[PDB]
């Protein structure tokens, strides 16, 4: 059916994550005809596009996602990147993209769960142990609350809160409230919603039970 043998060819899509406020950029270049294996993740900063680096640990590598915790310390900048993938022994392609960290910051790896009290909520976001007094990202945390059909977004002061087991409490709720608590970061923007797989933790559902 249809007339088109070639539908897709090299998504050349670089996915950047953020584990414990550590940067890790990856790529999505599929192969149709030629069979590539090793690649070379090259990266730079928008303000200095002339300073691209073929990361030694991400050059002719027969891997995909390359990491960068202290390699992209220019969070405030847009880490422009050029991932040149070599098919076998030759450079088969070269794709670039302006990574907006300061504006994108994709968090998810961190640990997080939530305990719900019959009437309140206990949200603990497990961010790495870091002393804000020397942090690299001013990034905030957005505690989203999806209780009993009600969705919401919180944003507690991360001034020294992103250093371990974040302690937040979602209260002011009626008994029996199963909420899906997400953990996404923000920064004066409603487009950087890295809403990770929430936690739908319910609380001891009152339901009266002949108490009054």
């Amino acid at each position: 059916s249809y007339d088109s043998p070639d539908y897709t060819d090299e998504s050349c899509t670089f996915k950047i994550s953020l584990r414990n406020f550590r940067s890790i950029l990856s790529w999505e270049l599929k192969n149709h005809s030629i069979v590539p294996t090793h690649y070379t993740l090259l990266y730079t900063i928008m303000s200095k596009p002339e300073d691209l680096k073929v990361v030694k640990n991400c050059a002719n590598t027969t891997r995909s996602f390359c990491d960068l915790t202290d390699e992209w310390r220019s969070t405030h900048e847009a880490y422009v990147t050029v991932l040149e993938g070599f098919s076998g022994n030759t450079t088969l392609f070269s794709c670039s993209h302006n990574f907006w960290l300061a504006i994108d910051m994709s968090f998810e790896p961190p640990e997080f769960e939530i305990v719900g009290f019959t009437n309140h909520i206990n949200v603990m976001v497990k961010f790495p142990s870091i002393v804000e007094e020397e942090l690299q990202f001013d990034l905030s945390l957005v505690i989203e609350e999806q209780s009993e059909g009600i969705v919401k977004k919180h944003k507690p002061e991360i001034k020294g809160n992103m250093s371990g087991n974040f302690t937040y409490i979602i209260d002011k709720l009626i008994p029996n409230t199963n909420y899906c608590v997400s953990v996404y970061l923000e920064h004066s923007d409603e487009q950087a919603v890295i809403k990770s797989p929430l936690k739908c933790t319910l609380l001891p559902p009152g339901q009266e039970s002949e108490f009054s």
